[PDB]
């Protein structure tokens, strides 16, 4: 049995792992890594703990009788143990028939998912490659994290922009006077990355406080980034930031504050957009005191932030929860407005930036060369990738199938999917309303899953194999997602557990048997993947001349690193600014558009040719709202999403077992509620228990309950049923931003809360289901 220390990284960062007796006993974080995060612990333990899936499982019903299953028993655990063989043939027959009766069409596989780090080992892309051998299938568009704001984007400025490298961090630290952190916590989500993260937020964060900076943070929340800079914090009643950048806009006009010639000489549309502002055409002028009415903050708090902004060097940093909401395409879009109003769009640390917060934008980019892993069978955001729909209108596709959708100013029909393959992924936590999406899965006739951890996706699957994690195989992947900072070798710590295989060999015997399989795997093996992926990069960088290492001599090293040239002075929007003639942006005018002839011709209801203030589905104090408080559905502190939920964590937030709720004072008192109780939290759609801490963090009228619970259901035959863990998306709801995006609104959620007083439960969702032991 072996002793000793590998090096390896996963989405929370590089480590270095020790081993004793052919065991993982300690992850230490890597020298190097400016902010490590604290859940390096949970990645450990999520190897070993007792959710850990040991052997390929078929579901009792399905075993027994195949499409005439009773589907309404899926996710109560009644499993089979089977051997790999059987398990693999019975796959690859599925999959067959599937596309032999009813074609490509029949076959879901978007598995939409975070997965892990590696350019070989992605499990989702492998997916593909085995399904395009197979004959097809219907994929996905988009992502939940900016349905909205990546297709509003490119209609506006040209460009997605949130997956861009932002003004460097250095560039801030030297000229921005104001830092506005709208919608954003970079504290809490510059820990992971797609790619092993950096950490490059956390100096450049200790930059902008060492040199006394000015920091306003605009969220309902008391985050950690408020108390790291004693930050002035405005807290707007949750789904009213629009209304408040229009009072801010209507200030700037009133008194003549706002830079015309920034207007003038790189915007389009603003003479249609003023009329709306001034209330010509509504009777309803846009000012301060009309803001206040509907989010709350005080009109001269936003008159006098507005009047801030407009004289100091300012840089508005946004994140993404206001667009993962009804009408969030507004939201961005009135941000870039509100800063073409500002005038600082390409100067040295003015304007906006869209990615902050996530995976070290704005971290100096290296002129290291990039790096390519495994394709489905064929250069930007590698899961941006009627064959496809947005990747939130799952559950619609499933219940109306040959229906019509909009998108983007085209119609596209739904396809009349039956199988469905999730890898990487867990739909069963990320996907809004989940009691709907419940009945709509019914509809499937097969549903397979690959994880490592028994998640609620794998206990509804109808056959899941155990995947092994990266730590138990070898791989390769880049350091920061815009830094480029170095080439890591994701090396081999610890053997397969139980009999867990890696999706790479799962999907190559799958393929073996559809007559595929040299196809599939080119005749090479794991380190001969590797190496002509390293290979490649070296050659790239040849000619660039940056100098790496042979393969062997790299693999002995374990990481190469890449020189910074010119990256530390990026300046986002500098050459626009420049010289807009000779560079203009990729719009169809060449310049900001306030006003977008093209969104006028699509003629969408929800979705009007410039930023508008629309009501949506529900909101905190609405007109005829029916629940009282807001769920701040956001990303959480100690997890990854859902990822880590079954490991040792969780011990450090559980409140009685449950998820916790944060719950301001006057709130739970008028409620009787005391800290600690478990509480039920419900509305129209769902219900749930969490476990209740009491604070004065949350304002007043919000509860704060992140996404990634693993839902444990009652009785999954009973509709409705409660939620013993607490999983907050079974109770949002299921719409679309917009016909423009279609993009998830997982924050759009208003519920009720009372002390939960019914009989006592037990939480099964840690534990393996008994046949699976
Ligand atoms: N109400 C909501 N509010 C939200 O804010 C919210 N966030 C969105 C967003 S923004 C995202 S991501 O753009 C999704 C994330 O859902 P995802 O299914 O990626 O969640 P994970 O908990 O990271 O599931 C990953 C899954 O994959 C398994 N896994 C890891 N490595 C491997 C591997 O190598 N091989 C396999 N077979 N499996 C692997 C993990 O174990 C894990 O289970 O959430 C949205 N929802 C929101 N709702
Ligand atoms: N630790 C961690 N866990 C993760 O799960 C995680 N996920 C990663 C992913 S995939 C992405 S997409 C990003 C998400 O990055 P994103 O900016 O979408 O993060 P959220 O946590 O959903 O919301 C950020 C802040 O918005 C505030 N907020 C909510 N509603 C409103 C509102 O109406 N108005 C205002 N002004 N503020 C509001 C919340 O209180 C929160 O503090 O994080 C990434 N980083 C992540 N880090
Ligand atoms: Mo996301």
């Amino acid at each position: 049995l072996a002793n000793g220390t590998v090096m390896s990284g996963s989405h929370w960062g590089v480590f270095t792992a020790t081993v004793e007796n052919g065991r993982a006993t300690a992850f230490t974080p890597w020298e190097k890594d400016p902010h490590p995060s604290p859940m390096l612990a949970g990645v450990l333990d999520s190897i070993y703990s007792p959710t850990r899936i040991k052997y390929p499982m078929v579901r009792r019903e399905f075993l027994e009788k195949g499409v005439n299953a009773d589907r309404s028993t899926r996710g109560n655990g009644d499993f089979v143990r089977v051997s790999w063989d059987q398990a693999l043939d019975l796959v690859a027959a599925e999959v067959k028939r599937v596309e032999e009766t009813y074609g490509p069409s029949g076959v879901f596989g978007g598995s939409y998912g975070w997965k892990s780090p590696g350019r070989l080992h992605n499990c989702t892309t492998l997916l593909r490659r085995m399904l395009t051998l197979a004959g097809g299938y219907v994929n996905g568009a988009g992502d939940y994290s900016t349905g909205a704001a990546q297709v509003i984007m490119p209609h506006v400025v040209g460009t997605l922009e949130v997956y861009e490298q932002q003004t460097a961090w250095p560039v801030l630290a030297e000229n921005t006077e104001v830092m506005v952190f709208w919608a954003a916590d970079p504290i809490k989500t510059s820990q992971i990355g797609w790619v092993i993260p950096e950490h490059g937020a956390y100096p450049g964060l200790e930059a902008l406080k060492a040199k006394g900076t000015k920091v306003i943070v605009i969220d309902p929340v008391r985050t950690k980034t408020v108390e790291f800079f004693g930050a002035e914090h405005i807290t707007p009643k949750p789904q009213t930031d629009v209304a408040i950048m229009l009072g801010m806009a209507h200030t700037l006009v009133a008194e003549d504050l706002y830079d015309k010639d920034f207007i003038a000489n790189y915007t389009s549309g603003f003479d249609k957009f003023l009329p709306y502002l001034d209330g010509e055409t509504d009777s309803t002028p846009k000012t301060a005191e009309w803001a206040e009415g509907i989010s709350g903050v005080p009109a001269e708090t936003i008159k006098e932030l507005a009047r801030l902004f407009e004289s100091k060097r300012t840089m508005l940093a946004a994140g993404w929860s206001m667009q993962r909401m009804h009408h969030g395409e507004q939201a961005h879009w009135m941000l870039v407005t509100l800063a073409s109003m500002l005038g600082q769009i390409g100067l040295p640390g003015g304007g906006f930036g869209l990615s902050y917060h996530y995976s070290g934008g704005g971290t100096p980019s290296t002129s290291g060369p990039a790096l390519a892993g495994i394709t489905d069978g064929g250069k930007g955001p590698e899961w941006l990738a009627a064959s496809v729909i947005p990747v939130a209108r799952v559950v619609d596709m499933l219940e109306n199938p040959g229906a019509e959708f909009d998108f983007n100013g085209t119609r596209s029909k739904f396809p009349d999917v039956k199988m469905a393959y999730w890898v990487g992924g867990n739909p069963f936590v990320h996907h809004q309303d989940r009691n709907r999406m419940v009945k709509a899965w019914e509809k499937l006739e097969t549903f397979v899953v690959h994880d490592f951890q028994w998640t609620p996706t794998a206990r509804h699957a109808d056959i899941v194999l155990p995947a092994t994690t990266s730590y138990e195989r070898n791989d390769i992947e880049t350091i920061g997602d815009y830094s480029n900072t170095g080439i890591l070798a994701m090396k081999k710590i610890v053997e397969p557990l139980y009999e867990a295989r890696s999706d790479y060999d799962i999907f190559a015997a799958v393929a073996e048997r559809l007559g595929k399989g040299a196809e599939f795997t080119e005749g090479k093996d794991e380190m001969g993947w590797i190496k002509s992926f390293y290979d490649d990069a070296a050659k790239q960088g040849k000619a660039a001349g940056v100098q790496m290492p042979a393969f062997d001599a790299f693999w002995a090293e374990g990481i190469v690193e890449f020189p910074v040239t010119d990256g530390a002075d990026f300046v986002r929007y500098a050459s626009f600014r420049e010289d807009p003639l000779l560079n203009p942006l990729g719009t169809p005018t060449g310049l900001i558009e306030i006003y977008s002839k093209n969104i006028e011709k699509m003629g969408y209801d929800d979705c009007p040719a410039h930023p508008t203030w629309m009501e949506p589905l529900e909101r905190l104090d609405g007109p005829g709202a029916k629940y009282p408080l807001h769920i701040a559905a956001s990303h959480p502190f100690n997890r990854l999403h859902s990822q880590l939920n079954g490991t040792v964590l969780r011990e450090g937030y559980a409140v009685q077992g449950h998820e916790p709720c944060l719950m301001h004072p006057d709130d739970a008192a008028a409620r009787g509620i005391a800290d600690g109780d478990v509480v039920r939290v419900h509305n129209d759609r769902g219900q749930i228990l969490t476990g209740v801490k009491v604070t004065d963090a949350v304002m007043k009228g919000v509860i704060q309950i992140y996404e990634g619970g693993w839902y444990d259901p009652s009785d999954v035959t009973e509709p409705g049923t409660l939620d013993k863990y607490g999983d907050v998306n079974v109770l949002s709801a299921d719409i679309g931003t917009s016909k423009l995006a279609q993009g998830n609104c997982g924050q759009t959620v208003l519920a009720e809360v009372e002390k939960y007083t019914g009989p006592a439960v037990t939480l099964t969702g840690f534990v393996a289901p008994k046949a699976a032991e």
